[PDB]
């Protein structure tokens, strides 16, 4: 039972040749004071213990033991749909994204997805941070970084919690466009696409 490889919930494999041919996304990048590096399976206890904090856990559902998020690490990594991102300043950890391609992940089944697209998870560890506006200040940064990385994507995707307010008020107040209210798999979600800049 050596950690054995677990299977993504959000992964698609049905895959067009185009789709299914993509390696992993590119790992963006922040100017210093912040940075931006793949996870390891090593980040798994920090992890845990941020995602099982009163924030985390219920705009994530990911409040599972250590064990197991070294096997969504790992699953990620292993490979080419979805990227683990862990994000800095000062000499200090206190951000976790994922970067995924849409067309390899659930959300592809409620829209039309182009085979660049490109899906974005994040979250701050501390809970003071996130009362201060801190994502929001830096996410135009790495949307930037990522948009930059792959000329081809055309969007990034947003998928909240319907009910996650807080959040589906920054991807309005950015210019998001709006794609409905899905329910899926284990919950209802709002979701919303980042045009590209022209």
């Amino acid at each position: 039972a050596d950690d054995a490889l677990v299977r993504l919930a959000r992964e698609r494999f049905d895959l067009p040749d185009q789709v299914r041919r993509l390696a992993r996304p590119p790992v963006p990048s922040l100017e210093p004071p912040y940075g931006l590096r793949v996870a390891q399976l090593t980040d798994a206890e920090m992890l845990a213990e941020w995602m099982n904090r009163p924030h985390l856990a219920a705009a994530w559902e990911y409040d599972w033991p250590a064990s197991r998020w070294r096997q969504h690490l790992n699953a990620q990594l292993e490979g080419t749909y979805s990227l683990p991102l862990i994000g800095s300043w000062h000499g200090t950890d206190g951000g976790y994204l994922e970067l995924y391609w849409a067309a390899k992940d659930l959300i592809s089944h409620y829209y039309d997805a182009d085979p660049y697209d490109l899906g974005l998870h994040a979250a701050i560890a501390d809970l003071s941070k996130v009362n201060r506006g801190f994502g929001p200040l830096l996410l135009p940064r790495i949307v930037a970084s990522v948009f930059a990385n792959e000329p081809r994507c055309r969007r990034i995707m947003f998928d909240p919690d319907h009910r996650n307010t807080a959040t589906r008020r920054l991807c309005e107040w950015a210019g998001c466009k709006f794609l409905g209210e899905h329910d899926t798999t284990n919950r209802r979600m709002a979701l919303y696409a980042l045009e590209a800049p022209t």
